[PDB]
Parts: C-alpha cells; structure tokens; sequence
C-alpha cells in the first residue's frame, strides 16, 4: 500500500545536502557492484536498505535529496540531522574527490582521459557484515546474479523492515542467523550454490574463532595488511574478496582489488606484465603498481576506472 516517493509525490518528506555531480553520480555508484541493495524504482530514484531503514536518493546537478522510510508503525517525516551525517558518511563525502580525481591525473594521462567521462565515482563506506557476505556471494558471477542471492538471503533471514508498492524490504542478518544448522541447505535453495558454504561456514567461523561482529570493527582500525591477512582465514574469503572488503567497509583506500577486470584493464590500458598470466603473486605485485602510481587512495581510483569498464 506504501508507495516509493519520487521527488514530485512528496516533497516535503525530502532533505537535501549540498553535492555537486562531480563529487558523486549516483547512477555510476549505487549499481557498479560495490552495494548490491539499491534499485531505480522509479527513474532517477535509487531505493535501498541502508541498516534498519528504507532510503530514497535522488540528484540534481548540485543537490542531493534524500527521504527515508522508518517502517509502517511511525509518523512519516523528513530525514533527522543524525539520519543525514549517517548518510554522509555512507558517501564518505568529507573526503574530496575533485582534489583525488586532480592527483590521480597529474601522474596518469589514461586517467585523466577516462575520468573526464566518469565523473563521481566515489566509495561507499559500508556494513563489514553485509560487505562480507556480499563478496562471497560475488565469486564466478555478475551483478544482475549477486544482487539476486542478496535479496533472497535477506528475505530468508534477516528481519523485515517495510514494503513499498510490491518491493519488500529486509535488513541484513545477523551473524548467529547465517550460522545455524540449516542455514547452507536453505541458501542452497536460494540459488547460491557452492556460496552457501562459504557464507554459513564464515559465520560460524567469525563468532566461534574471532569473537563475532567486535573482530570486524577491530579490523576497520586495524592496518591494511593485518586487516587483509586475517580476512583471508575465512572460508571463501579470498585476495580479491578481502581487497574488497577491506576498501569497501574496514577503511582501507589503498586495497585494490584484482580479478578479470583490473588484470585486462592493466594489460590493455596500462601496457603492464608481471616482472615476476594471473597468479597470486601476479596479482599483488598489479596491487603494488597501482599503489605507487596512484597513491594511498588508489582504490577509489580502481574504482573510477571499473566503473567506467563496466559501461562498455
Ligand atoms: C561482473 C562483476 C562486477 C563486479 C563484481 C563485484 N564488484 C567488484 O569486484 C568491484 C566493484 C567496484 C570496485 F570499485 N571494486 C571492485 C563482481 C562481478
Ligand atoms: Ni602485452
């Protein structure tokens, strides 16, 4: 019964902050597989859950509006001041990206020229926990797919939190709920394949070896490669798996993740080849080199050049 605003239905319900295009498009950031919980419902209007509550985010060319939905028992009002910093701190938004997109370009032309196109490409900071589940979720897979499992495991096991038109919307579970016993037949019967494995058996994992959700903020402050290191103890938890996480969600700008994309985009762009095809070694030495070329926020500006491969 609860319909999806647009930014016409219900204008007294939004807020805005002061964002110019340059220092976040939505569309090149909500859907290039960094979170897989947000959908253009309507156009222009991105939905997603972030914590315990609905969003809806909408841009103009220097603004950013925002409505949130609390759930159907609460008088529906205009996102608080607490509600807006949580949001702004989702887009990392204290951080310039003009002042990073300058850096990047003066020590690579490539950059500079892609860049010009891709304009605010920016780094969600997100939930470990959902970041985590997410990436294990993203092994031998497309974004269409990911987004699919996500849902469905949401659904399955993490509490509801409202419907809006025909969409229902649930939180992220907590780890004690992917742990149980039935857990990785039930996220078989979602689809999830050899993934249910991972995500049950890293649950457990987190709460019986590592003290549950306490070691995943331990880790947000923890250094990168401590950080890195002890992400890839977990089951189905990876280089590439951890670079994600530990750049996505543990506070990391300098992870850069490397798979099929960044591998290609190195060698066909870049001209690179190992010094010492893909290997494990290959593939940290490819970290390192863009590391020393880019600088300490080198996976932001990965993560400019991955959205950009991924429209054409
Ligand atoms: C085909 C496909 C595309 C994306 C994923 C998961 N996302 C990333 O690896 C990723 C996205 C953004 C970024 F800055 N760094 C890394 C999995 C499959
Ligand atoms: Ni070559």
């Amino acid at each position: 019964h609860m319909r999806h605003r647009t930014l016409s239905s219900s204008p007294a319900l939004w807020a805005s902050i002061p964002c110019p295009r340059s220092e976040l498009r939505l569309d090149l950031v909500l859907a290039s597989g960094q979170s897989f919980r947000w959908k253009e419902q309507s156009p222009a209007h991105w939905s997603g859950v972030l914590a315990d509550q609905v969003w809806t985010l909408t841009q103009t060319e220097d603004q950013l509006y925002c409505t949130v939905y609390r759930g159907d028992d609460s008088q529906v009002s205009r996102p608080t001041l607490e509600e807006l910093e949580t949001l702004h701190k989702y887009f990392q938004l204290d951080v310039s990206l003009a002042q990073l997109y300058s850096h990047w370009a003066s020590v690579d032309s490539h950059f500079q020229r892609v860049a010009q196109k891709f304009q605010g490409v920016r780094l969600l900071r997100q939930d470990p926990t959902e970041c985590l589940f997410s990436f294990i979720c993203s092994s031998n897979n497309n974004i269409a797919r990911i987004t699919g499992m996500v849902e469905r495991l949401c659904q399955a096991f993490g509490p509801r939190l409202i419907q809006l038109d025909d969409v229902t919307y649930h939180g992220f579970p907590n780890l004690h709920a992917l742990a149980g016993p039935e857990a990785e037949t039930h996220l078989r019967k979602l689809g999830l394949g050899y993934r249910a494995r991972y995500v049950r058996a890293s649950a457990k994992a987190i709460l019986e070896e590592q003290g549950g959700p306490a070691w995943l903020q331990q880790l947000r402050v923890a250094p990168y490669e401590e950080a890195h290191k002890a992400l890839c103890t977990l089951p189905g938890v990876g280089a590439k798996v951890a670079d994600c996480i530990c750049l996505m969600a543990l506070d990391k700008p300098q992870a850069v993740p490397v798979d099929v994309h960044v591998w290609q985009i190195a060698h066909r762009d870049y001209g690179w080849h190992p010094k010492t095809g893909p290997s494990p070694l290959a593939n940290k030495e490819l970290g390192n080199f863009f590391r020393n070329l880019w600088g300490p926020y080198a996976g932001w500006a990965q993560a400019v050049l991955f959205s950009a491969d991924l429209r054409q």
